[PDB]
């Protein structure tokens, strides 16, 4: 029995009492699948929060970089999934983590469009001009993509 595919599988489908079945099997909290995604980020990128917290208590990496270089914050940003990034900064995220190109949370944040995601990010630390590898900072893709309000925001003295 691979009990670190079955947990993938129980965190991505929000099967809480399931994850900590497998967890007191011994379960790898960081395992991982092909793509490099573990427990936590298929949890963060459902919105699961309570599978998130106790990825967390139980240690899982809270960085560790998927096959596109995401980590779980990565991923909550992206989607906009506003209580997981909260929860991952009060629990050892690196709040400025770059992926495959660069990005960090706060530029998907940005180009999600998201202000209050941006804003707790800018409050937890965010670089607010962290650049991506085609030379972007968050403001750059809020000009791009006609945001106002976010660039307001983000250039904010
Ligand atoms: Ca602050
Ligand atoms: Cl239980």
């Amino acid at each position: 029995s691979d009990l670190g595919k079955k947990l993938l599988e129980a965190a991505r489908a929000g099967q809480d009492d399931e994850v900590r079945i497998l967890m007191a099997n011994g379960a790898d909290v960081n395992a991982n699948d092909e793509y490099g995604s573990t427990p936590l980020h298929l949890a963060a990128l459902m919105g699961h929060l309570e599978i998130v917290e106790v990825l967390l208590k139980h240690g899982a990496d809270v960085n560790a970089n998927d096959r596109n270089g995401h980590t779980p914050l990565h991923l909550a940003a992206i989607y906009g999934h506003l209580e997981i990034v909260e929860v991952l900064l009060k629990n050892g995220a690196d709040v400025n983590a770059n992926d495959l190109v660069g990005k960090t949370p706060l530029h998907l944040a940005a180009d999600l469009g998201h202000l209050e995601i941006v804003e707790v990010l800018l409050k937890n630390g965010a670089d607010v001009n962290a650049q991506d590898k085609f030379g972007k900072t968050a403001f750059d893709i809020s000009i791009d993509n006609g945001n106002e309000d976010l660039a307001e925001i983000l250039q904010k003295l």
